[PDB]
C-alpha cells in the first residue's frame, strides 16, 4: 500500500530535472512507464528530445565552469552528497515502493538491497572528495613536478532497467566526487525512482545543473547524449551489441568510455565444496533480480561427483520460488521488467529447446499476467549451445558437470564474457588458485553475488571496459595535468 | 658523421622482422624500402609483415604470455630482463643513434643525448615497477577479506609513428612489459630501423620467445591487421587524431581497452612578466625541436601585446639562422622532415596560409636541392578561425599571436579541439599556478617547455588522446583489474 | 556587551563535570575534584571530577574490551563511518554551546571558537569518517607460488593527552584519525580546559557510540597524565606541548617499545623577502603571531624582513599590536582574550623580562594588561640577535621579535639554526624563490604567501625537535595501524 | 671436504681490516684494533680497525657533508637509481667471496649463504635502487585558493645498527630503503661480523658512491654503537637486536626527538591445526627454527600442534633434530654451522639448563657439540608449560618447544599472550580458517602453510615488543622520509 508521498507523485505528470528545476519536454511529448506485474499504465513521464538533451548539456556546463559547483571547497561538494544520501535514506520507504511498481522486483529487496545501497554508496563517495590526491614527483632539484587529477567536465550516463536507482549512485556517486556535473538518463521503463530522488538533490542544496535527469527512449534521448558534442565523457551499462555502437559513436570524439556490459558468468561447485552452501549459492545466483542481473551466474558448473545432488535440489528450490507482483509481501520473485523482456527470454527458451536441451523445471510463463516467467533449470547441455554461450538475462540457469579443474577453469574461460565468476571450496590453495586463473573482474570463493561501494566491478573482454565502484571508479572521471616547475 | 661497424653490417642486408625470438623474413617474402630523407636514396630493403604474419607475432605472443618462462618467472627476473636491455642499449647507443639520423632524419647528437638516452632511463624507470604494481585490500567487514589482483591484460598490441621512434617503442613497450604482458609492436613504415636494431638486444638481454614480437610494414596491413585481431587484448596507437578515431571505432567490435596519443596546437604563452629572454628561446625550441615532429610542439606562441613586436622580430631571425642538413652531418642543427608525402603535406598547410591571408615573416619554402627538408618558417598576421592557426602542420612552422589580457588569452588557448600541452611563462607565483590550472591539457610547463620524463605522465584532454603514457598512470592502461571476495565467515 | 549564555552550558556548569568511562558519566573513584577557571575573570568556572590512576585503569579496561569485543569489534567499516559523521553532526548542532565553552574555559574570543575551532572539528570528523571504509593494504606481486598481502589494523588502545590551546579541535585532530582505524581511546584534556570535550561526550553517545570506545579523563598532568603514559596495555601514545615533556613520554615509552607520536613547540620563521606584497605579508606577519594569543605551536614567532622592509614592518607591527582589543571571550569587541592561567601569564612576563635583561627592545607592549584576569599585551621586540633566549625560545604568548636580514642564504641558515622545525612562511611574488625558499626550510609545514592555514587534509607536524611523525592528512593513519604482512602458499 | 678459498678473500683477510669514512679506506684515529673470530674454528680471523665516538664524529661529518653539498645531493634520482643498481651488480659479481666472508666469519653454511643471504642482498639493492624514481608525495585537492602538495624529503643523516646473524642482507635491508630516500649513512657492523661488510665497501667505492654517502664503522657495542646512538648530529636511528638494547636506545633518542626504527626478538608460534597438511607443516615447523641455527628473530621457536598430531609431529622433530649435519660452514657437508660466538654458545646452554631445572623434557639434544667451535646440537623440548622461561624468552639457538592444544580459540590465546609479536605461521589446509586465524594472531607477518618467507617487497617487523615500525617493502621508506606540507596561496 502506497506511501501518501508516493500517491502524491504518481497523481501527476512525472516532469525531468534540467538546470535546477522540474519542467517538461520543449516539444510537449510524454510517454507512459508500466507496472510489470499488471501491465497497467503506472505513469506518463515527459519525453526527453535531443533539444532537452541540448538543455541539460548547456545546463551542466554553466555549472562546471561557473557558478558554486565551481568555486566551492572539497570539504562543501562532500557535505552535498552525504546530505543526498541522508535525504534517500528518509524517503527510503517511498524509493523502494517506486522500484518495486516501476522495475517489478519484491518491495523488501528493493528496501533491503537497493536503497540501502544507494545510500551506501552516497556516503563512501562523500568520502572521496577530499582524498583525490594527485602526485608530486622527484625526478630533478631543477623542477617540482606535480600533477593533478582534475575533473573531466560534463558526463554523459545512461541507465539501464535492472537495478535503477542503485545503478544511478554508482555512476554519479563517482563522478560527483572529483567535480564533474551530469546529464543522465534512466531507462524508458524504469524512469520513476530517480525522478522522485531528483527531489532530494534540490533539497540537499546541489546547484541548478550539476546534475539534470532526462527520462526518454534510447534512440532518441539515450543517442543524443551518446553523439553530443559538448559532452566529455560517456558511461554506458546495457548489452553488448548497444556497448560496441556507444563506442563506435565515441570514437568520433576521442571520447573516454567507460562500459560494463553482460554476462554468462560461472559459479562452480568443486569437489571439496560445502555442499548446502554451494547449492543456495548457486540459486540465489541466478535467481537474485529474477535474473535481470550482469553477474548473474547463469552456468552453474558442478563437480560429476554432485551434479545429481545439484541439479535436484535447484529444482526443488525452482519450483517453491513464489512468484508474484513486488507490492505484495510474500512475493519472491517478480516479473520481468517489459513484455519485450518476456518474449526475448521465452524465445531464448524455446530456442534452447529446439536446440536439444531439456528442462528440469519452468520453460514457460507464469501468472494470469504481467512479464512474468518460471524459475527455469536446464539439464543435458552443451558448451555450443545457444543458451550456454548467451546472455539470456531472465531466470534461467543451465547447469554442466565436469571432471577436472583444468577443465572447468577452460570451460569457464571459454567466453567472449568475463564479468564475474564463484568458486566454491573449502582448500585454500584451490580456492586463490582457481580464482586467479578465471578471466573476470570479479571473483567470489564461498559466495555469490557481493557488491560494495568500496570494491570495483567490470568486465574482461566483452563484458566492458574499465571499472565501477571503489578508488578504481574515480579515474573514469578525472584527466589528469602534469605540471613541470621550472625552479632552477 | 662515419658508420659504425656494426651499423654498416646491419644495413648490408635485407632488415628481417622479430617474431617468437627469430629474425625471419615474412611468410610470403614480400620486402619494402625505407629511406634516408637527407637524400632520398633508399636505405635499406625490409621484410614486410602481412595479415599472415601478425597472425604469426600474435599466436607467438599469446602463447609466451599464457606458458613458459615469462609466465612463471617472479616480478623481480622480468624486472632485471628489462634492466639488462636498458644496459644493452646504453651499449649501442652511438649505433643506434647513427640508425635514427639515417632513417628519421633527425640530428645524430641529438638522438644519442636525447632520444637514446631517454629510453635507456625509460626501460631503467618502468623494470623498477615490476616489483611495486600493487593491488588493494580492502576493508570492508569482518566476513570477507576483500582484495583486487592486477593482472596484465595480455597480448596488446601497438602502433608507433615515425618522429621519435625507438624512444616512443620504450613508452609502449616499459609499462606494457613491466605488467607482465607481451607485445606484438609496429614500427612506422618510414623509421623500422633502430627498433629492428634492437630487437638483437631484447634476445641477448634474455627475452623468452615471443615475448615481444616487432613486425614492419604499412598501415593499411600490418597496421591494420593489429587494430582487427581478434586475439590481441587491448590496443594502443600514436599518430593523427583521424586514424586515431578508426582505431577506437575498430576497437569498439571487440569491447577493446584503447589508449591514444593524438595531435595538438599547442599554446605557449608568454604573459607581460615573463623573463623575455628564457621566454624567446623556449618559444623557439617548443615548436622547432625535432623539426616539428612533434605532438605537444608550441606550434601557437601567444604573446602579451606589450612584447609581440619583440618575440615576433626574435623568431625570424632564429628562423632564418637555423642550419639545415643532414642528420649525419656534425653542423646539421635540423635535419629534412621524414618523407616526400609530410614535405608537401607541411608545404600544403603552407600554402593555405599565404592563401588565407597570413603573412610569411619568414620561411615557407623548401629548402636545399634533395631531401624532405622545409624551411623554419614563421607566421604572423593570423586569426584564431585559420587553417593554419587550428590544424596541425607537424613542420617546423610557428604561428605567432598577439593578446591583451590574461583571461583573454586562456580561452583562445582553449578554444581548440586539441589539449596534449602547453607552456607559460611569467616569473609570479600565483599567476603561473593560476594559469596552468585553466589550461585544458594534459601537460603544462611554467617557465619551460617540451619536457619529458619516464616518471611524469603525457597524454591528452579533448582530441589529443585517451589516457596516458609514462609515469605509473601509464601501468594502468596494461592491466585488467580482478576484485576478489573471500568468505571467511 | 556581553555574549549571553547558552541554556545547555548554564545547564552544564551547574553541575559536578563528570569524566566519560564505558559509556557513563561518573565521578571519580575516589571522589576528588579540582577547578577549572574562567582566564578572564579568575573566577572558578566549574568543579570537575579528577581522575586518577585507578580512574585511567578503569577506562584502558574499558577500551580494552570495546576493542576486544562488541560492537565496535564487529561492526562494517561503513557502520563506524556512520557513527562518525553523526558524531559531526552532533557537534555542529552544539556549535555554539562548545565555542562558548572554548571561550569561557580556554579565553578565546567566541567568535574565532566558532568559526575556526569549532567549525574545523565539524570537518575534521567529517575527513576522517571517510577514511574508515579507505584504509588500504597492498597485494604484492612477487611470485606465482603466493599471495602476498598486507592489512592495516588498528594498533589497538591508544593513549592520548591534548593541551589548552585548541582544546576541542586538538581532541579531534587525536580521535578522527584513530577512530577511523577501529582503535580505542583513553583520553586526557589540560586541567586548564577540560570542559569542551566533557560536553562533547554528550554527543559521542548520542551518535551512537558502543561503550568504552572512548574514555575522558580529565585531571592533572602527574597524576591522569603519566598514568595514560605509564599503562602496561595502552598499545600507543600520542601527544603534544612542550618539547620537555615530549622528551619524557617518549623515555617513559621506551620501557613498552611504544609507538610514539608527538607534536612539540616551535619557534617559526615568517620570512618577508624584498619581492614580497607587503601589504599581505605585514598582515600575515601580525595576525601569524598574535592568532590565539600566541598560544600556538607554529606561530611566527621570528618575523624576519628584508633590509628594505625591516622599518615599515616594525612601525605596522607596532602600530597593530597597540590597537589591538583585549577583553573577555565572552564580550563581543574582543579581538584577543587572556592567556590560559596565571602561570602562564607569568611565563611570558618573564620570558619579556629576559628580552629587556638580554638588550633587545620593547618596541610595543611588554606588560600585563587590564586589571584583572591573564592579560599580556600583544608585544613587539626590536633590536633582537640570534644568541638571544627571546629568540631561540618559544615563548607562547602574544610576543614577536623582528630581524632584519641581507640575503636569501642568509635568512635560510637563520631560520633553520634552531632545534625547531614546526612550519615557517615566505612571502615573495616570485614563482621560483617562493618554491626554492620552500624547500630549503626544514619545517613540516611551509606557507608560501600565507600563514597559519590548516585542514583536516593536510598533514602537520615537526621536523627535528618540534616532534615526531604528523597529524592530520592520510598521513595521521598510520601512526595508528600496525602492517600486517601475510603470505597464502598457492603452490 | 673444505670449500677452496677464493683469492679475492684471501688477499682481503691477509691485511689489517680498514673501516671507511668519507670513501677512503682507514684505520681508527686512535690505532686501536680487534679480532673477529671464526666460530667454527675458535681462531682469530681477521684483524679489524676498532672505529672509536672520535671515528663515527669523523663519519657523521662525513656523512653531513655528503648529504648538504656534493654530487649526491644534486643528483638526479635517475642518477642515485643508477648507483643502487650498479652497487648490486657489484655485489653479484663478488657473490662467492660475500657467501664464503659470511661463512667465515658468522659460521653460517656456504650455500646458504650464497643462495639466501647474499642472493637476497642483491634482489634488495635492485628493488630499492626501482623505488629511487617513485618516492611520491601529494597534491590534495582543499580549495580553488590553494595549491597543497607535500614533498617526502629525506630525513637526513642515518645512523644504523646491524647485529651478526645476517651481516651482510641486514645492512642490505637497512641502507636499500634509506639510501634510496636521499638520505646518508653511518653504520656498524656487529663486533662478531664486520667482514662481508667492509669487504662490500669497496663495491661502493667501484660503483661511484659519492664520497661519505656511506660510512662503515666496525667495533664494539657501548663504544662504536653507543657513539652513532647518541651522536647529536644523527637525524635518525635504525636498530636490530634484542629488547633490552631496544629500550636503550629510544631512552637516549627521546632527548632528541629521534626517529626510531626497531626490530626486536620473538618467541614466534608456528601452529599446526588438525586439518593441517601434515608432511608440509612437519618440514615449516623444523626449518621454522632450525634455519640459521636458530639465531633468528622470526623463528618458530614455540611449534604448537593440535593434540591429534602432537605425538606424530614430536618424534618427527626428535628424528630430524639428531639427524642434522653439524660442522663448519666452510665444509660442503655442513648443514648447521656453530653458534656466533662463545657467548651466545653460553647463553643457549644456559637456557637449556634452565630448561631442565623448570621440569621440561629434553627429548633430544640439549648439549654442545663437536670438539672445538661454538656449537650446539639442534634440541627439542616436550613436557613443557606456557609459563616456564623456556617457552617464554627468545632462546636464539637451535632449540624448540613443542606444546599441545585442543581447540583453535585456545591456540590463538596461547600465541598472543607474549611481550613478542614478530611473526606466526599457521597451517591448515581450510580456506577460512587460514585467514580467520591469521587476522587474530598479533604478529607483522603470518605465514598460511610456510614459515621463514621473506622478500624486497614484503614488510617486515614487530608487534608489541618485537619493535618499532617496519623494514622492507614501500613501507621502510617513510622510516627515512620527513613529510613537509606546502602551501601555495593562488588568490
Ligand atoms: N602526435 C604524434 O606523435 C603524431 C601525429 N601524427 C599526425 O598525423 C599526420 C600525418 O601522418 P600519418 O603518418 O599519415 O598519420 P597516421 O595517423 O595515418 O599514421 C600514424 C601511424 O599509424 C600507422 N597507421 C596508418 N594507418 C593505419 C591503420 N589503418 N591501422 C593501423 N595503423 C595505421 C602509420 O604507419 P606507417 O608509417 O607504416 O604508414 C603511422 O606509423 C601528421 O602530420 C601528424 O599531424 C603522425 C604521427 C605521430
Ligand atoms: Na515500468
Ligand atoms: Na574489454
Ligand atoms: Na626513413
Ligand atoms: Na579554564
Ligand atoms: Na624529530
Ligand atoms: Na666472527
Ligand atoms: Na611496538
Amino acid at each position: 500500500e502506497l506511501k501518501p508521498k508516493v500517491e502524491a507523485f504518481l497523481n501527476e505528470e512525472i516532469k525531468m530535472f534540467i538546470n535546477g528545476e522540474f519542467v517538461s519536454a520543449i516539444g510537449g511529448k510524454t510517454f507512459e512507464t508500466y507496472n510489470p506485474a499488471t501491465e497497467d499504465v503506472l505513469a506518463v513521464v515527459c519525453e526527453a528530445q535531443e533539444e532537452d538533451i541540448d538543455a541539460a548539456v548547456k545546463a551542466a556546463r554553466s555549472a562546471f565552469e561557473s557558478g558554486p559547483w565551481a568555486e566551492m571547497t572539497t570539504a562543501e561538494r562532500a557535505h552535498l552528497i552525504y546530505k543526498l544520501a541522508d535525504l534517500i535514506e528518509e524517503h527510503r520507504e517511498e524509493l523502494a515502493q517506486l522500484e518495486a511498481l516501476d522495475n517489478g522486483k519484491p518491495y523488501q529487496v528493493a528496501l533491503d538491497d537497493d536503497i540501502s545501497a544507494t545510500v551506501e554508496n552516497y556516503r563512501y563517495y562523500a568520502g572521496w572528495t577530499t582524498k583525490i590526491i594527485g602526485q608530486t614527483i622527484p625526478i630533478s632539484k631543477d623542477y617540482l613536478n606535480y600533477t593533478r587529477h582534475e575533473p573531466v567536465g560534463v558526463v554523459g550516463q545512461i541507465i539501464p532497467w535492472n537495478f535503477p536507482l542503485v545503478m544511478s549512485s554508482w555512476k554519479m556517486g563517482a563522478a560527483l566526487a572529483t567535480g564533474c556535473t551530469i546529464v543522465l538518463k534512466p531507462a524508458e521503463q524504469t524512469p520513476l525512482s530517480l525522478l522522485y530522488a531528483a527531489k532530494l538533490f534540490k533539497e540537499a542544496g546541489f546547484p541548478n545543473g550539476v546534475v539534470n535527469f532526462v527520462p526518454g527512449f534510447g534512440p532518441e534521448a539515450g543517442a543524443a547524449i551518446v553523439n553530443h558534442h559538448d559532452i566529455d565523457k560517456v558511461a554506458f551499462t546495457g548489452s553488448t551489441v548497444t556497448g560496441k555502437y556507444i563506442m563506435r559513436q565515441s570514437a568520433e570524439m576521442i571520447k573516454h568510455v567507460t562500459l560494463e556490459l553482460g554476462g554468462k558468468s560461472p559459479n562452480i561447485i568443486l569437489e571439496d565444496a560445502d555442499l548446502e552452501e554451494a547449492i543456495n549459492g548457486a540459486f540465489q545466483g541466478i535467481m537474485y533480480n529474477h535474473g535481470q542481473n550482469c553477474s548473474a551466474g547463469s552456468r552453474v558448473f558442478v563437480h560429476r561427483k554432485h551434479y545429481e545432488t545439484v541439479v535436484d535440489a535447484l529444482v526443488k528450490m525452482a519450483n517453491n520460488v513464489k512468484l508474484g507482483a513486488g507490492m505484495e509481501k510474500e512475493t519472491e520473485m517478480g516479473p520481468l521488467v517489459s513484455k519485450k523482456q518476456q518474449e526475448r527470454v521465452l524465445n531464448y527458451i524455446e530456442q534452447g529447446k529446439k536446440e536439444g536441451a531439456t528442462v528440469a523445471a519452468g520453460g514457460e510463463r507464469a501468472l494470469e499476467k504481467g512479464y512474468f516467467v518460471k524459475p527455469t533449470v536446464f539439464t543435458d547441455v552443451t558448451d555450443d549451445m545457444t543458451i550456454v554461450k548467451e546472455e539470456i538475462f531472465g531466470p534461467v540457469v543451465v547447469v554442466l558437470p565436469f571432471d577436472s579443474t583444468e577443465e572447468v577453469i577452460e570451460r569457464a574461460n571459454n567466453s567472449s564474457y568475463g564479468l564475474a565468476a564463484g568458486v566454491w571450496t573449502q582448500n585454500i590453495k584451490t580456492g586463490h588458485q582457481v580464482a586467479n586463473k578465471l578471466k573476470a573482474g570479479t571473483v567470489w570463493i564461498n559466495d555469490y553475488n557481493l557488491e560494495n561501494a568500496a570494491a570495483p566491478f567490470g568486465g574482461y573482454k566483452q563484458s566492458g571496459i574499465g571499472r565501477e565502484l571503489g578508488s578504481y571508479a574515480l579515474d573514469n572521471y578525472t584527466e589528469v595535468k602534469s605540471v613541470w616547475v621550472n625552479i632552477k
